[PDB]
Parts: structure tokens; sequence; C-alpha cells
């Protein structure tokens, strides 16, 4: 009782950008005073906890192009 | 009395060709016979003078794509 399998994907994709100018970008957030206090905190298993976070990000990619792929092949008997 | 100038050209142009085949070209001009006559001849100040010319050209560029640009910025006070 034979079994043949042929997983032949083919991918010739493009993910592209041209851009003449990226320019004159400004990021002036005013100051936010923040105060953080606790008695007790418990984080038992697999926790992701952002708490009392002040963040300024200025992410300015000339490209910033992403591609993801995920080939899975699972055989079971 | 200030003067600013900012000459920021940006050029992302393309000038392009694909071609599958050029293929069979023939250039069989028959015979050419000609006469030019004068007594006396002079030239001055950068004269550019083709005379009595028999020419055969077979110019076959696989891609004959041309680009010219000319940025000029000219200040006087």
């Amino acid at each position: 009782g034979s079994v043949q399998i042929v997983y032949k994907p083919v991918d010739l994709s493009k993910v592209t950008s041209k851009c003449g100018s990226l320019g004159n970008i400004h990021h002036k957030p005013g100051g936010g005073q923040m105060e953080v206090k606790s008695e007790k905190l418990d984080f038992k298993d697999r926790v992701q906890s952002k708490i009392g976070s002040l963040d300024n990000i200025t992410h300015v990619p000339g490209g910033g192009n992403k591609k993801i792929e995920t080939h899975k092949l699972t055989f079971r008997e």
C-alpha cells in the first residue's frame, strides 16, 4: 500500500517600493509626567505585562517592506 | 541681505528595453557613383563640411537606449 507525496511550491513574488523623498518629519510630543506605585503584583505563568510605560518611537524606513512565508508539511500514520 | 538657494533634484527614472530576438537583417545596397567639382575652395571659423561622401552603416544595437541630462545653476550679483 504505497504512498507518494510531492510538495513542490514555487514563489517568484515581488514586494517593492520606490520613493523620491521622505522629508521634514517632526516628533514633538509634550512632556507627560507619570507616577507608578504598588503593594503587590504576581505573574505566575507566561505573562507579558507592560505597565506605566512612556514611549517615543520614530521609525522612518526608506523601505520597510516585509514578506513572511510558512511552509509546513506534516505526515502522520 | 541673505540669499539661500537649494537645488535638490531627484531622479529615479528608467529607460529600458527587452527584446526576444533581433534576427536576420540584410543590407544589400547596389553600386553608387558620384561627382563633385570646383575651381577653388576655402573654409574658416569652425566649418564642418562633408563632401562627396559614400557611406554604408548597419547599426544594430541589442538595446540602443539613450539618456541625457543637463543641470545648470547660474548665479550673478
